[PDB]
Parts: C-alpha cells; sequence; structure tokens
C-alpha cells in the first residue's frame, strides 16, 4: 500500500512542489486549497493521469474562527476517506502581507496567525489523534529573527510554528511522529511584486544571488519524511543560500 | 512630571513586583487586572498612601475575541486619562496550563494565544498609536525546551519573542525601545513544596527559584535610562536553568 | 568522472560510516586517520575491494602546533594526488574529554581546540585555496546545553558553529557549501541513563552520515549555513 | 573594604569606560594592558587622585602560548596583591582583524585572535575561580556573532567560542556562587583608523538612533550584570546593539 501525506495550500508554487514530489516518491496526496480551485483540480488531474486513485483536492479556509478545528479534522478524513491512512502532513498554506503598528485587526490577527499557526497545531492534533514513518514538516522562514519592517503579525506566526514544531517534536515522539521545518529565505518571490524589487531581493543572496526554486524547497521536505531523516526530530533545516547570515 | 506605566497582570506576583519597583523608582502606574480585583485595588491604595494619585487600577480580560482591540485601546487610555501621558508599558499577563496534542479547544487558542501575544501586539499598537519610552514583555527562558503538553502556551511565547523583535525594529524611529525578561522558574503556582523542590533542584544558581523582584529588577533596568541603547533584546532571568541538559 | 571526499578520523565510529556512505554513493575517499592505522587501512581495503583505487589513507595529529597548517594543506593535497580533485570535506574528527575550571591545560587547547576547530578552518582554506562543492562540519546538537566541566570541547564545538557560518558566508562566491551536522547523542549503566531522555525511542552512526549525504547531494543545492540536528529530540528535553 | 574588578584592555576605548565606571560605583580596579602603557597609567593616577591606592595597571600579552596560562594568573594574583581580593572578571581584551580563507603567520593569527577572545578569557576564568560577596565574569562578546563580518572567520571564531565560555563556566562556577554572563556590542566605537565615510556607512544602519553605542552605554550594562539587580542572573548575553541584529540584509 502506498503512504498518503496531506500538503496545505498546495494548488501552487512550493506547495505544488512539495506535492509532486511526494507523489513522485511514491505517496497518494490530498491538494488541500482555499480559493484555487481550478488549479488545484488541475493538479489533481496531472498525478491521477500518473497513476489512478492518488490524489484528490480537500477545500477549506485556514483562517482562525470557532469553526478552524472542524475544518483541519475534515482535511485530516479526507486522507483517511480517500486512501485508508495518513502518514505525512505538510503545513505549507500561508498568509503573508503587512500589518504596521502606526481588513479589521482581527481579521488580520484570524489570518496571519491562524493559517501560520493555529491551523497547523489544529492539524497536527487531528493527524495524531487519528493514528511506518509517520512525520509532519512545517514551512517556517528563515528569516524569523530578522524580520521585515511591518510584518509583526506574520513573524508572531512564524515563531509560533518554531514553537509547535518543537513542543509537537517532543510530546508526539512516543509515538513515533517525528515533527520538522524546513525554512526557506526568498524562495519564489510574490506575484504581485515588480522586477527591480525582485532583484533587491535576489542581489542579497550569498548562493548565487537568486531566489529558491520550489523543488529546491521540496526536496529538504522530501529528506525529512524519508527513511534517512529517522532520527530527526525537533529540526528545522534552513534551504536560503545562505541568506539569514548576511549582516544589515 | 513624572513618568507614567501600565503593567498588566499586575494584582499578584511578578506583576505585582513590578507594580511596586517602578512605583519606587518614581513612575504612576496602571495596575491592569481581570479576576483578582481585591488584590488589585488593595495595591493601588498601599501605592497611593505612598503618593497621592499615583496608582489607578484597570479591569480587562485579556482573552482573544472581536472586543480585544477595544479593551486594548482602553487600557492604554486610562493611563493617559489618568497621568497625561504613558511611557512604560509591561506585558506581563499570562494565562499558563497544559493543551495536550492527544475548555474547548478555540477557548484554550482565545486564551493562550491572547494573553500571551496578541494582547501585547494590540496594547503595543495602542501605546505607540497614542505617543524614554518603553515596552518590556515578560518571555520564557525555557521557550526553546518547552515542557511536555504545553504546546499552545510555548506557541504564544514564541509568538510574544517575535513581537518584542518585530516592534523593536519598527518602533526604533521613533525612540520605542523593545525589550523582554525571560524568568526561568520564579514564583512557582498551590503546588506542593516536594513537587516545588524537584523544580528548585534543576537551578544552579543556588538551587532556587526567582523571586519576583529579582525579575522586577531586570524590568526596572530595561525601563532605565542605563539601557538607552538596548532593543530588542530579551534577558534571561534564570539561574542558569536554560543552559541545564536533560 | 567520479567525485572525491576527505574525512577526517574516518577510521571508526561515525567518521567510517560517513566514509562508507560517500564510497557507496559513488565517492573516492581519504581516509584520515591519527593512531588507528590498522582500522583505516582495513576500511580501505574493504572500499578498494568493492572498486579498486577508491580509497586512500593519510596520517596527521590534528593538534594544533607550528605544524598544523602543513599536515591540513597535506591531507587536501592527498585528494588532489590520488584522484585529480576535492569535491567534498567532512571535518569529523574531535577530541572530546572534560576539562575542570576548578595533560597541561595548553596541551589542552591544541587539542580540544585543534581539532575541534582549528584543523577545521586550515582544511577548510586549504580546499578552498585549490578550487557541487561541500563541506560538513561535524557539530553538536547540544552546544547550549553543555555538559559539565567540559568548558574547552565546548568552546571548541561553538567556534565550529562560528566557522561553519562564516565559511557558508565567504565562500558562497566560489560555490562552496558549507554546512554542519550536529549529533546528540550517538556512546564512547552510564549510557543507559543517555539513552532513556532521548524521546524518539529513548536509544546509529548511518543515522549521522544520512544527514551528511544529504547536504552533499544535489538535493541541498541551496542550502548553505544550515546546521541539521540529528538527535531523536534531545535537545528539546529541559533538566 | 570595597570590592575589586579586573578589567582587562582597559586603557581606552570601552575597556576604559568600564574601569572608570566600576571605579564610579566603588571597586578598586586592576587596569590590565598590552601595549598601550601610557594610557593606562594616566587612567590609573585620575582614579587614584579621585580615591588613593585605588588604581594599579598590569601589563600582559594576551596572545596563546604555552606562558598564557602563567600570565592570566598573575593577572588575577596582581588584583589580590594589590586589594586583598578579586569580585569581578571583565574579558574585555580583543584582537580584531580579517583572516581571509581564500604579514603574520597563521599560528600567530590563531594565537592572537583565538587567544585574546576565547583562551585568555577561559584561564582567566579559571584563575578568578581557583583563587577565591557578589562574584561575577562578564565576557565582551558580539551581538553579530550569527551575521558575520565577510573574511573576519578567526575573529568569529574566538567571539564562538566565548559565548560557548559564558555558558559553560556559568553552568560549572554557579555552585560556588560565581554568575558568569556577556555583553554583546552592535557597533560602538568604531576603529581609530575607520574614516568617516566608512564609519556612517555602519551608523546608518542601526535602527535605534543611527549612531553607534558610546562607550559608557557598553559599560552601564556590564555595571548592571555585576550589580546586586542581577543576582539571579548567570548565563545571559545581553545586546546591547540598538537593534543592528535584527536587520536583515
Ligand atoms: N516564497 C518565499 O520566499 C518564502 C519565504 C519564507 C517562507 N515561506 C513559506 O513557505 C511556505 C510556502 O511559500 P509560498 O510562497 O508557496 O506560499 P504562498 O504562495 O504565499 O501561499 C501558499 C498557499 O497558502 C494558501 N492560503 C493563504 N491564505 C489562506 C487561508 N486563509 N486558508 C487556506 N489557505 C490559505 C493559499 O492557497 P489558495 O491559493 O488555494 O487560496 C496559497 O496558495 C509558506 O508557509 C511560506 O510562509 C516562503
Ligand atoms: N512564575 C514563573 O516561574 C514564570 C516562568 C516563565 C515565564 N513567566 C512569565 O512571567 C510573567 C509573570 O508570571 P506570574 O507567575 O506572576 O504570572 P501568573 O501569576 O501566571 O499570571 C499573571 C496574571 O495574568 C493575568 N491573566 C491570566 N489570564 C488572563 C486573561 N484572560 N485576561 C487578563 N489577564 C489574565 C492574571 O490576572 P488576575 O489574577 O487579575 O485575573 C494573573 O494574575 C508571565 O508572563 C509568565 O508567563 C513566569
Ligand atoms: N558520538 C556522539 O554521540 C557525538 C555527539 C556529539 C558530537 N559528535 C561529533 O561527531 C563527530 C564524530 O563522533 P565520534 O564519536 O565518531 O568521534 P570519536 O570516535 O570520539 O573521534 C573521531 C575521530 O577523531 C580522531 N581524533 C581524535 N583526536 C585526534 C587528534 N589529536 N588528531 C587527529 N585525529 C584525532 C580519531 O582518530 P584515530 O582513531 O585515527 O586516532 C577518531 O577516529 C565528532 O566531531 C564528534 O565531536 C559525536
Ligand atoms: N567596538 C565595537 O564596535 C565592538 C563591537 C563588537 C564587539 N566588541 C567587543 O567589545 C570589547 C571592547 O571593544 P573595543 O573596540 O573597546 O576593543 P579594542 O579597542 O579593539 O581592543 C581592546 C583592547 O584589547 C587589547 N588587546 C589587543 N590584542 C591584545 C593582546 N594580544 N594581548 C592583550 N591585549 C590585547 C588592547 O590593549 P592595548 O591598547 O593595551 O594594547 C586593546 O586596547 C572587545 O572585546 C570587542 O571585541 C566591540
Ligand atoms: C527579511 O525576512 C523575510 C524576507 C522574505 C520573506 C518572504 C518573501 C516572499 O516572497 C514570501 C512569499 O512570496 C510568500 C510567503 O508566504 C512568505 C514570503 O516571505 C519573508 C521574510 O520573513
Ligand atoms: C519548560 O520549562 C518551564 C518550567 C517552568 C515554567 C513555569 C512554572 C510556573 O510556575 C509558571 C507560572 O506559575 C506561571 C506562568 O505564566 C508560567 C510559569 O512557567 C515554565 C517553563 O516554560
Ligand atoms: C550535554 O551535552 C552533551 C552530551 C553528550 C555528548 C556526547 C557524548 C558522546 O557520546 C560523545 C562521543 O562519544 C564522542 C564525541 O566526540 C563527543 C560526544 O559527545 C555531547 C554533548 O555536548
Ligand atoms: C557584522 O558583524 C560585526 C560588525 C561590526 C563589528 C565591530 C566593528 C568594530 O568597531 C569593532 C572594534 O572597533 C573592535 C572589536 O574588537 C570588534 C569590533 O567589531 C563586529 C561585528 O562582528
Amino acid at each position: 500500500e502506498a503512504p498518503a501525506a496531506v500538503v496545505t495550500g498546495a494548488a501552487k508554487r512550493i506547495g505544488r512542489a512539495i506535492a509532486v514530489k511526494l507523489h513522485q516518491t511514491g505517496y497518494r496526496v490530498v491538494i488541500h486549497y482555499h480559493n484555487s480551485a481550478e488549479a488545484a483540480v488541475s493538479l489533481a488531474d496531472e498525478l491521477n493521469k500518473e497513476r489512478s486513485n492518488t490524489a484528490v483536492v480537500c477545500q477549506a479556509d485556514l483562517t482562525n474562527s470557532n469553526v478552524l478545528p472542524a475544518s483541519c479534522e475534515e482535511i485530516i478524513n479526507s486522507c483517511f476517506r480517500a486512501f485508508g491512512r495518513c502518514d505525512v502532513l505538510v503545513n505549507n498554506a500561508s498568509a503573508f502581507y503587512p500589518t504596521p503598528l502606526v481588513k479589521t485587526v482581527e481579521t488580520q490577527v484570524a489570518e496571519l496567525i491562524g493559517t501560520n499557526a493555529i491551523a497547523p497545531f489544529l492539524l497536527t492534533m487531528s493527524f495524531a489523534q487519528r493514528q511506518s514513518n509517520l512525520s509532519i514538516v512545517n514551512l517556517c522562514d528563515a528569516m524569523v529573527d530578522q524580520p521585515c519592517m511591518a510584518f509583526s503579525l506574520y513573524n508572531m506566526g512564524k515563531h509560533a510554528l518554531v514553537g509547535l514544531t518543537q513542543s509537537a517534536a517532543l510530546e508526539l515522539a512516543p509515538y513515533g511522529i517525528r515533527v520538522n521545518g524546513v525554512a526557506p529565505g526568498v524562495s519564489l518571490l510574490p506575484v504581485a511584486m515588480g522586477e527591480e524589487e525582485k532583484d533587491k531581493w535576489r542581489r542579497k543572496v550569498p548562493l548565487g544571488r537568486r531566489e529558491a526554486s520550489a523543488e529546491q524547497i521540496a526536496d529538504a521536505v522530501i529528506f525529512l519524511v524519508s527513511g534517512s531523516a529517522q532520527y530527526i526530530t525537533g529540526s528545522i533545516i534552513k534551504v536560503d543560500g545562505g541568506l539569514s547570515l548576511v549582516h544589515a
């Protein structure tokens, strides 16, 4: 029987490359999405064309609310409904936008802390309660201690995510569930960003003056789920080309 | 005129010691409280006995909800309305209890993440919007070696580190410094003495917990003129506890 | 055709396991040793039987002295002599013993700082001067929670972190990646008490080597300045 | 009696501000120096005219060698000879210069950069503890230790080791009541020979005020860690850099 994996925010960009490589490695995949229905269904088709009955989609909004836990429970239940098991959780979905200290503020809190941290915690709980090489990989941020100006809520959410990574590694280790992270520095840059600003960020990177490809982020995820990382838990692998080492 | 400070969860234990020492240094104080009205008021009366009209109380729940922004805005506003200014914010209030991965879960989230992180964020934003100005957040020296089954608490304290760092950077252009004090084991909970002694015995420096006053002293330093170039720093005050391997 | 790797302290335990796995991935290897000549040779023999002229040995003391730079330069030179190239440097050799604050002390400095930090710096220098290129330093997952009375060893592994980060920055323009692997308790009733603290299964060399193999691979081409803990969660356990 | 402190590299700049501030708080001080004999004596003179028999000087080269342990033992012994006690050690002396990976011999660069920044602190810590109240040790660390300057690998290594020593010695000396902490500047007094334009490049990076720390600001954090207001603090490193370490590339 092939193992199965949930990848959140898997319709595009890094989550898609993660889903692809997991599927190329032998996994069946739940492709979670919020608004990108076309791209999600289109990816599941591409994957099912390669091996039938190996990909489903699952829509959920990952904003914090009093029904977020039932949404998270549903994401994990969909893996067990499609495949009869759930071996890997990848917490990849993320909101990312400025929240200057000087959308209502309670929506910003619900989006940036819900998606980046609370949803991973609830997915983790549902993943653990429903339970072999079981593991969780959280998508962290290499720059979490050198934050972007005016991104306090985002940064808080990614700090919380490190805390979860550690806390869940400790508490879940006696059930055989490993919990780790992968921390991009700059990888695929925002759709909305202009070409001058992208090159400003690209020239800061010591290793090659370029962003990480999505595939490079995925390769680290593939490592942490593999049999070659079976003692690794509570570790966060930076994949940023040295960017976090560069002083102001 | 005397400067003014808000201290959250100031009725008892560490927040009380903080409020007292700020008052001793010449601060006027807003004593924020949630359920401990009697202790908050008894503190404000003692402080006002030392110096008239120097202490007020402000009740608010710091649990995350759609009224939290208005509550935090009101706490800052109460310092301005009482004293004409707000020089210092101490984010001390904290919920602390286990949340095993294996009250509803969304209440746990609102309490643990609200008090420890979202309320500090909202307070920080209101403090800055309304302007030796500084903020001090009460962090946790053990944030990278967390207690088993305290995932939400740990996430809240991690978020608080992120706030400390993010606000320090963003508020440095306004002359507002943002720092933290990270206790290890300080005043312990009704916890049996035999259980207290198991924690005390792990502390290299003296085999004892920090007093509240010892934590307050680091807060006093960070708000002082002796720390005018210090921002984005977190001072551990654990007796070496975080250095001790399993 | 085939890439080549230098592994220090490669005769036994973790370094052997690293050398074996690199060789199994298609590397030619320099097996460095200090006192374990028989074990280095026996390893080289097992590897060369698998594929002829793919494994050589190099003796060198990695204690800091006036001669250490020459020794380090020759380790790298042996890789170039045997194989025509040097793609990977694994700094694995390490001295480990207590040095209470309360052998002369300067000999302790020379071994614990020399082997753990200065020889890695000289090796890294020689390696870069001679040029998928990468260096992997064997770090410590417990560097922040150090063993009681191990101050010099602890200084040496801290220094190795600083080297990892500094060399990642400075060599990145040359396409040389620099990373680390930090084991927890991979041992030299005391043994069983350490085993018992580990979250993940209360318990190999190969597990360390697996992480090294990842960091040298084409799957880590954007990773530099990263230290991968391989500790079963031990570094997360409070006192 | 008044307490006594040793401050290494105390003739000028931050070490001088630290000795001065400790002297202003009531300490008697050992002013260690290497080459700056004139500045050392001139400082001890001013302190002694403020209060007689309260400042001495002590010459030592802190480069690693087979005599370094004896030089470190002698520094500590100077304080006990002059003042009958030694309450505080401040490890402030530091060599600082590039050692590119791709003149001095390499073994001399190792001996100076690792010796002054890490080995001499370890040996001084050992002598301080063996020769033994609010006893403490403060190490001058570097706030930028994880975002290092390009081509400064041996300096960076030395400062990482010093973080290790701060932690290990805090752990091991706690049972004896000796606290060990650090203070970590970002950009404080710029190098004498750095030109103004270059200095201003560094200043402009600092979020809090776009200026370097004064030597006195660094010294304030030292004074705090040695005071009775830091009695439960050991193994902590306080950054004094105006936010510099938080600023991304
Ligand atoms: N790209 C980088 O440079 C970089 C740097 C550091 C860290 N990271 C982290 O690495 C991971 C992947 O990066 P990325 O650029 O691929 O992320 P991304 O494109 O910004 O977002 C990933 C997905 O998250 C989903 N999402 C956003 N808000 C959501 C909500 N309320 N509910 C559910 N899903 C929501 C979106 O799905 P739909 O499109 O279906 O709505 C989105 O496609 C993220 O966690 C990110 O923070 C990325
Ligand atoms: N004691 C320790 O060993 C230790 C260790 C690490 C970190 N810390 C941190 O140091 C700080 C002070 O510690 P402590 O032990 O003195 O704290 P505490 O006694 O646990 O709590 C401080 C105060 O927080 C307030 N609080 C709790 N939930 C609240 C809510 N929903 N809304 C508003 N206020 C709420 C309470 O106010 P009322 O009583 O008025 O309801 C309480 O008196 C905290 O941030 C704590 O996390 C302490
Ligand atoms: N085992 C663990 O649990 C653990 C934990 C933390 C970190 N690590 C690190 O992981 C790496 C490998 O660990 P390990 O237990 O396999 O190491 P180990 O067996 O203690 O030592 C590794 C090698 O270092 C060499 N060595 C020692 N002193 C030397 C000197 N003065 N000159 C030259 N070589 C010298 C030895 O060579 P000869 O036998 O040829 O003389 C030996 O083969 C080390 O860097 C270690 O510090 C290991
Ligand atoms: N300045 C900054 O921006 C900054 C930034 C980060 C960290 N720090 C740290 O803060 C501390 C003070 O900085 P600073 O700028 O005041 O230091 P500094 O002036 O560069 O050096 C301080 C003293 O160290 C002594 N020294 C150098 N090599 C020596 C040797 N081989 N033996 C004995 N002593 C030696 C010198 O004494 P003589 O003059 O008597 O020869 C020198 O006066 C240092 O540890 C430094 O690394 C400073
Ligand atoms: C200096 O710190 C940072 C730099 C760039 C980023 C990138 C920048 C970025 O491209 C990005 C994105 O497209 C999506 C996302 O969810 C998060 C992203 O973060 C994050 C940082 O914390
Ligand atoms: C993982 O190590 C830890 C040990 C003790 C504690 C103490 C234990 C403690 O007494 C305590 C408290 O009473 C209130 C509070 O808000 C936080 C508290 O934390 C926290 C840790 O994170
Ligand atoms: C509490 O911190 C630690 C505990 C054990 C270790 C292990 C203990 C260990 O088994 C070991 C070894 O066999 C060889 C070596 O070079 C280093 C070793 O370190 C390291 C620590 O930093
Ligand atoms: C990016 O990192 C750094 C930037 C500036 C510095 C300063 C720059 C500096 O002025 C300086 C000095 O004058 C003496 C000394 O011993 C160390 C010094 O370091 C250090 C860093 O590690």
